[PDB]
Order: C-alpha cells, then sequence, then structure tokens
C-alpha cells in the first residue's frame, strides 16, 4: 500500500490498542502495525516525492521507520507477557512517533 | 559468504529445526537464520546485479530481508517461551518466506 | 549526532552494563544503545564520504548496525525477564561486534 494508507492503518491500529480488552487484542493491533509499518518502508512520503530513493532524506525516512519497528517491538513484547496496561501504556509513545511522522512527511 | 550461501545456511536450519525436540535446539538453529539473514541483506543478488545500487528494485530487496527477520524473531520467541511445537510449525512458514526469497532474486 | 559519537554512546552504555546491579540499569542502557545503533544508520565514516549513500559499501556499514541491533535485542529481552548475568554475557559479545564495526570504517 502506498504510504498514506499504511499511516491510516497504524493511527487505527493505535486506537484499537487504546481501546483493548485483552492481550490477544493489543497482539494483534501490533502485528498490523508492524506489517504497515515494513511496507511503509518501501513507499515514499509526499514530502520527499521530489528526492530520489537512495537520497540521504530517503535513508533516513526508513530509519525512522526501523526506529518505530523498534517501538512496536516494545510494546509486542510487553503483550506476549500478558502485561496489558502495560502495553498500551508504551502503545501511548508509538503515538507520539507515528503523529511526528505523520507532521514530517505529509 | 555468498548470497546463494546464505540462502543455503537458511535452508539447512530450517531442517535443522523441523528435525527438533527441545527449545534450545531450535533456538539456536533460529539465530544461526538470522545471523544468514542479515549477511544476505547486504549482498547484491543474481537478478538485480544488472541495476544501479541505488535502484528501487534493490531497496524492496532490503526490506523484504527485514520482513523475514521479523518472521524469524516471532518463531524465536515462541521457542524462548518453551512453545517448540508452535515454533516448529512457523519455521514450516519461514521456509516459503525463505524459498520464496531465494526463488524471487535468484 | 556523527558515526564517531553514536560509538561513543555505545561504549559508555556498554561500561555502564558491566558494572550494573540491577535489571533496571541495564535495560536502560540497552535502550540508549538501541537508540545509538539506529541513529548511527543515519550517518557517514569519514573514509566512505565520497561513495554513494546506497552503495555496497555503505549497506554493508548500515547493515552491520542492523547487527548489532538484533543483537542488543536479545540482551534487552533476557534484561527484561531479569535475566542480568546473561544480559550482561551478551553485552561482553556486544563489545566483540561493536570493536570489530569500529576497526572496519574507521
Ligand atoms: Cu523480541
Amino acid at each position: 500500500a502506498d504510504w498514506e494508507d499504511n499511516m491510516e492503518t497504524l493511527n487505527d491500529n493505535l486506537k484499537v490498542i487504546e481501546k483493548a480488552d485483552n492481550a490477544a487484542q493489543v497482539k494483534d493491533a501490533l502485528t498490523k502495525m508492524r506489517a504497515a509499518a515494513l511496507d511503509a518502508k518501501k513507499a515514499t512520503p509526499p514530502k520527499l516525492e521530489d528526492k530520489s530513493p537512495a537520497s540521504p532524506e530517503m535513508i533516513d525516512f526508513r530509519v525512522g521507520f526501523d526506529i518505530l519497528l523498534w517501538q512496536i517491538h516494545d510494546a509486542l513484547c510487553l503483550a506476549n507477557e500478558g502485561k496489558v496496561k502495560e502495553a498500551q501504556a508504551a502503545a501511548e509513545q508509538l503515538k507520539t512517533t507515528v503523529n511526528a511522522h505523520w507532521q514530517k512527511y505529509r
């Protein structure tokens, strides 16, 4: 999918995590977020459509999605241990990263 | 080593997993698979040897290895919780991803 | 930060881990190491300043940080389970990888 639709997916699943009731729901949401972030890593965001795929700006963009992938992993590790509240709290900081990426690259 | 050699190492450790009985064996084989996949991630596969290093095709190649690494991680997580049967089933799916990448870029 | 500064952060936190008392300190140092490795993926070593950002040499450089990141992940997973001694042993092997990367690219 294109970058904007991947970003929609990330936001939708953040809402899911915020309102989630059990560890299975959080883990499902976070797995969908990981897939969307990995797919967005192959995309070009609107702000960088005037940059080449191997420009420093596009390399920095892809590293930004690596960073997000590791933050998703932290929440997912919490959810695998049954720590639903701690995973939701970790997802609070995912929202910060996602919002900043939206503002930076749209 | 060679990209082709790394694909071979992935398959040898996949068989090792499928014939395993305890979680430590599966973890060992998955760790070797992770190392092979990271070593292959920096390669130029045969199909892409005529393309610029800056080509989008090479970026998609490397992000495909990131997808494989996260699948390896999920199998490793299952093994590190002693769920050796679930880990073996996840590694049967890894056979698909690994050999699909092999066949895509050879 | 530039590349040498990130590598300094990695080494300072390896020392913190080597001397650490409890899991909280180990985990904090390991999360700083992860952030430094990811940030270093956006840097360029001086001797590679004349190469394409997607050149095989620069790919090798960034993937070397991916190798470090997955080793950091293993140590951080151990630390999150209270396995302080195992995390410190894994950090001792992190030092070898860090120093090899340093020697290769400085
Ligand atoms: Cu993990």
